[PDB]
């Protein structure tokens, strides 16, 4: 690694990594999934209704949005979004012991697996928690592999397993 390389991982956090797998929209659009999204992987309803979204979004905002946001409206909603699934860990006693169990890098890859899915449906992975607090990386990844979350849409997922595995940012780099 080069100097430069040695430095990525001061430049990779949670807030960089969800960046990179949700991406970042000022309007509202239908997801992998077709639910209703905008900003930083903020899900709106999962109603068909577009009307639903917008009324969400207004909810959200605090303002008359008419479907659409500015730079600074998507990180607050985002930093929001990531104080949410980090309380949803610490607060459940299945998650935390897990949580606390690993390493800085794979805590990202926790949180980052809990605002995507919601905290029961992570809680649910029996044997990939286990497997994470046996430190059982290869088994944990390939059974994170099996998940619906996973499958139904890989490229938003994929990056995570890989940091269950490897515990590094390199899933990351090269965009
Ligand atoms: N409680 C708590 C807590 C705070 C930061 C990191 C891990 C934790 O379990
Ligand atoms: N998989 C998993 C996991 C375990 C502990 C906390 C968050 C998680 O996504």
């Amino acid at each position: 690694p080069t100097t430069e390389n040695l430095y990525f991982q001061g430049s990779m956090n949670i807030f960089e990594m969800l960046r990179i797998d949700e991406g970042l929209r000022l309007k509202i659009y239908k997801d992998c999934e077709g639910y209703y999204t905008i900003g930083i992987g903020h899900l709106l309803t999962k109603s068909p209704d577009l009307n639903a979204a917008k009324s969400e979004l207004d909810k959200a905002i605090g303002r008359n949005c008419n479907g659409v946001i500015t730079k600074d409206e998507a990180e607050k909603l985002f930093n929001q979004d990531v104080d949410a699934a980090v309380r949803g860990i610490l607060r459940n006693a299945k998650l935390k012991p897990v949580y606390d169990s690993l390493d800085a890098v794979r805590r990202c890859a926790a949180i980052n697996h809990v605002f995507q899915m919601g905290v029961t449906g992570v809680a649910g992975f029996t044997n990939v928690l286990r497997m994470l607090q046996q430190k059982r990386w290869d088994e944990a990844a390939v059974n994170l592999a099996k998940s619906r979350w996973y499958n139904q849409c890989p490229d938003r997922a994929k990056r995570v397993i890989t940091t269950f595995r490897t515990g590094t940012w390199d899933a990351y780099k090269n965009l």
